[PDB]
């Protein structure tokens, strides 16, 4: 019969990752597996290792397609794939360690939302990340505060996949009832999440969230007077229920809320603060 290649440039087989990487801690433990912190035995370089016991060869294949997609995302605000291993029934995904951790974990630690200037840098950097992915025909499909990882320098790295610190709060109304516009809606939801710690409809019975997205007007900030006219306008247009009229990432990058954002300082200070509290 016609057959598929199992040779991929970014997946190495029959090599024990544990000969190359030392596990020095745990960063997360999701439904798909643990994420470890790892240190390279030869160089001391740091990585996140996401480790999955893949059941089916179909599953393995789906994941590897995603790894190979990530391998082509060379952008300064997207996590950097080192590479992957498949060993002993375990798929290891190695990413360049972002030591600041995830924005929502930072919010929960400090028990507060981001200032608007912090939200401005994250929004700006996310849109650049998105504009890049969409132009390579990549839909992210997984945007939320839990996917925004932080470096010490104060830049984001957008994670292809992440876990909140799974009710689908960020789902686009078109998907509720595959196109780049759905990522824009989820960005909008993510910004409210960063403004208010929790995304809209956090209080509801999770069984009602999708219903509520479908029937409701788009969500708005809870205390509008706390936020600039720019920010409220950005949300208004990003959170358009009609994907046709919803603006692209390219169009959003020219919105006054982010068009002038050139410095990461606001965010750099947030990571510094969260570093002292731990
Ligand atoms: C829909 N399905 C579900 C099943 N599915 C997959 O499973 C899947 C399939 C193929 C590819 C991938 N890609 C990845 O797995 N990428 C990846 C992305 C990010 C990281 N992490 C977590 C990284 C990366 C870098 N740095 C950190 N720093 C860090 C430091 C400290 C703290 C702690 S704190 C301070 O408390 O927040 C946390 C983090 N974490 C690891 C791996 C996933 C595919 C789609
Ligand atoms: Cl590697
Ligand atoms: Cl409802
Ligand atoms: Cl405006
Ligand atoms: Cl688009």
């Amino acid at each position: 019969s016609m057959r598929k290649s199992r040779e991929y440039e970014h997946v190495r087989r029959d090599l024990d990752p544990n000969e190359v990487w030392e596990i020095v801690g745990e960063l997360g433990d999701g439904a798909f597996g643990k994420v470890y912190k790892a240190k390279n035995k030869e160089t001391g370089a740091l990585a996140a290792a996401k480790v999955i016991e893949t059941k089916s060869e179909e599953e393995l294949e789906d994941y590897i397609v995603e790894i190979e997609i990530l391998a082509t995302c060379d952008h300064p605000y997207i996590v950097k794939l080192l590479g992957a291993y498949y060993h002993d029934g375990k798929l290891w995904i190695m990413i360049e360690f972002c030591p600041g951790g995830a924005v929502d974990a930072i919010m929960l630690e400090l028990d507060r939302g981001l200032t608007e200037p912090q939200i401005q840098v994250v929004c700006r950097q996310m849109l650049e990340a998105l504009n890049f992915l969409h132009s390579k025909r990549i839909i992210h499909r997984d945007l939320k505060a839990g996917n925004v990882l932080m470096t010490l320098e104060g830049d984001i790295r957008l994670a292809d996949f992440g876990v909140s610190a799974g009710t689908p709060y960020w789902m686009a109304p078109e998907v509720v009832m595959y196109d780049y516009k759905a990522d824009i809606w989820s960005l909008g939801i993510t910004l409210i999440e960063m403004a208010q710690i929790e995304p809209p409809h956090h209080e509801l019975n999770p069984m009602r969230v999708l219903l509520k997205i479908a029937k409701s007007d788009p969500p708005t900030l809870l205390t509008p007077s706390k936020w600039s006219v720019e920010f409220r306008d950005f949300l208004k247009i990003a959170l358009d229920k009609n994907p046709e009229t919803r603006p692209s990432a390219a169009q959003l990058l020219e919105h006054p809320f982010v068009s002038s954002i050139t410095s990461n300082k606001a965010l750099r200070e947030l990571v510094a603060e969260a570093k002292a509290e731990v």
